[PDB]
């Protein structure tokens, strides 16, 4: 009750494979993006990734140090292979925290389960495009109905 910048809280998987090869898992593409949010003015930054990321991927050590720097967390997986989907995990704290989805997924699954989903995915799904090493949102980030880029980033 107090920091007007929102949390930001990042689709990991979608990221990083949208960054470089389109099946590539170019980690780099998130610290572009926590590196988009840190200079901005944000402090809370939160990433998730499946766990077996850990153990076509490039650059793997970038979530070591975004993990021990609070930023990212590891969502569970393990072998039977099945992988419990982030994609819960990142609405329900960017719902609770009241802070931002930061991904190119339009989350209509989680949008269609339950109606309070769908209006805070809609209201406050950040996109964006990589062009190279250049993480750019749009700053009309509902279309141009909606608010701008930093009055959309901030309480």
């Amino acid at each position: 009750d107090g920091e007007n910048l929102r949390p930001v809280v990042i689709n990991g998987s979608n990221v990083a494979m949208s960054h470089g090869n389109k099946e590539v898992f170019s980690c780099r593409g998130i610290k572009l993006a926590v590196d988009w949010f840190l200079e901005r003015g944000h402090k809370d930054i939160t990433v998730f990734v499946p766990a077996w990321r850990k153990e076509l991927i490039t650059d793997q050590e970038i979530l070591r140090k975004l993990e021990k720097e609070k930023i990212l967390v590891f969502t569970p997986s393990r072998r039977v292979r099945v992988v419990c989907y982030d994609d819960r995990f990142i609405v329900k704290l960017a719902f609770e925290s009241d802070g931002i989805i930061v991904s190119n997924d339009n989350y209509r699954d989680l949008a269609n389960e339950k109606p309070e989903w769908k209006k805070f995915i809609d209201e406050r799904l950040l996109m964006y495009s990589f062009v190279n090493d250049k993480f750019m949102p749009p700053d009309d980030p509902l279309g141009r109905h909606g608010p701008s880029l930093d009055n959309f980033l901030r309480k």
